[PDB]
């Protein structure tokens, strides 16, 4: 990875915008100016934001780089970073980079910044062991196990992420500074033993649940709770709900498709004040049950409107073949569990039978 005569900029720096940023990098003229690996070597920093770069290559030849900013560009692959063994800070925010195992081997990186590149595995960070500052702000991580790893850490922004379990933080004590609004945060209490906390947000927290069926009166557990894991007041309930402790409680006699409440909480750990505010959705499902009526006998099942029943295994009556499901008792239409739709209301269907042929 190295040069062994004067060679042209533009012929190791492949991509014509960096190679810009090496000429002026080192003050010469021209991209079809010679280099020599001395004065490759002597790059120490690289400052080359918002220049439009779609590759690094060519920077392998840098051994003594330590600071890369490289925010506001075009980067996807950064395999060429790999062996920079002395790189201390690396700024890559607004890129498209999320093959992180690239960076496996930078055992100096204190600080790395990786915001908005649409990265959701992270898992890659587990060999950064060291990091000290770590942006990670404005992308699609849900998964932050890894992250338990990364003791040194004293600067952590997630902020405007998918992350509802913050159990791998609890351990990372040495953070004083902790970026977590815009997530889908409901409990705290992986928080509670972070005394060294001086900045912490929590603003933001949309959490959903998993849908369940609507119902004239309904039942939702209050899931927030605080550091201690006491469970937070909502502080306005949709749908002129009331808060009966432990649970949110709801009369709804129409169907509506989402009921919700509204958090409020402050929140001090170690020095750090911060505003733990968000809401809860429970989406609601539009039931009814259908009644399979076998001579008299009535088994129910319920369906959303507006989806495909599944038919039932059929019915088997001694000396009889089973025809059909009919919308009337001895006559109607025969239902179709391919074609006809839940409707929105109770309604039966009819055994029919025929004869043994």
């Amino acid at each position: 990875e190295t040069i062994t005569v004067p060679t042209p900029i533009k012929q190791i720096f492949s991509d014509d915008a960096f190679a810009e940023t090496i000429k002026d990098n080192l003050k010469k003229k021209s991209v079809t100016d010679a280099v020599t690996q001395n004065e490759l070597n002597s790059i120490d920093q690289i400052i080359a934001n918002n220049s439009d770069i779609k590759s690094v290559q060519g920077i392998q030849y840098l051994p003594n780089v330590t600071k890369l900013f490289l925010n506001g560009n075009k980067l996807t692959d950064i395999k060429p970073l790999a062996n920079l063994k002395n790189l201390g800070w690396l700024f890559l925010d607004e890129n498209k980079v999320k093959d992180l195992s690239s960076l496996k081997d930078l055992k100096k990186l204190k600080s790395l910044s990786l915001e908005h590149n649409g990265i959701s595995d992270i898992n890659g960070l587990v060999h950064l062991p060291q990091l000290e500052s770590l942006y990670l702000g404005n992308n699609k991580i849900t998964d932050i196990t890894v992250l338990s790893r990364l003791t040194k850490l004293d600067t952590l922004s997630l902020e405007d992420n998918q992350i509802s379990d913050i159990v791998p933080l609890a351990g990372l004590t040495k953070l004083q500074n902790l970026y977590l609004s815009k997530n889908h945060i409901s409990d705290l209490r992986a928080l509670a033993g972070l005394k060294n906390l001086d900045v912490l947000e929590l603003f933001s927290q949309e959490c959903l649940n998993k849908p369940i069926n609507h119902q004239s009166n309904l039942v939702v557990p209050n899931t927030v709770k605080n550091t201690d894991g006491s469970l937070v007041t909502p502080e306005i309930i949709s749908d002129d709900g009331d808060y009966e402790k432990p649970n949110v409680k709801w009369h709804l006699p129409e169907f509506t498709n989402e009921v919700s409440f509204i958090f409020y909480q402050p929140v001090t750990i170690g020095k750090a004040k911060a505003r733990f505010h968000g809401r809860v959705t429970q989406p609601l499902k539009e039931v009814y049950t259908v009644s399979y009526d076998v001579d008299g006998e009535v088994i129910k099942t319920k369906v959303e409107a507006g989806t495909r029943i599944t038919a039932p295994k059929p019915p088997t009556k001694q000396g009889y073949v089973f025809k059909g499901w009919y919308t009337e008792k001895n006559g109607g239409h025969e239902w179709n569990f391919n074609t006809d739709y839940m409707s929105g209301n109770d309604f039966t269907l009819y055994a029919v039978f025929k004869a043994e042929t």
